[PDB]
């Protein structure tokens, strides 16, 4: 059984104009690299979005497929929370 807390949070956060973001945080920020990965989540979603502050934020609401689109990137779905 899992040994540690559902430690990889997508949830979301408010933008302008009636926008909302999904933010995924708890990705180890020291052993990946968090732009790179943003970088592919941008490209499988045709969504802006950016890296900063150990947080990968995305526009629009994506939590209905980043548990599959984090399963392709090799991240256990154990490990995800969406809130
Ligand atoms: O972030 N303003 O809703």
């Amino acid at each position: 059984v899992l040994k540690e807390q559902q430690r990889i949070k997508v949830y979301i956060e408010r933008a302008r104009y009636g926008k909302v973001k999904t933010i995924i945080e708890g990705i180890d920020e020291k052993e990946f690299d968090l732009e790179e990965i943003a970088k592919k989540l941008k490209a499988k979603l045709a969504c802006g979005g950016t890296a900063k502050n150990g947080r990968i934020e995305l526009q629009g609401d994506h939590r209905d497929r980043i548990k599959k689109l984090l399963a392709e990137l090799g991240f256990s779905e154990e490990l995800i929370e969406v809130e």
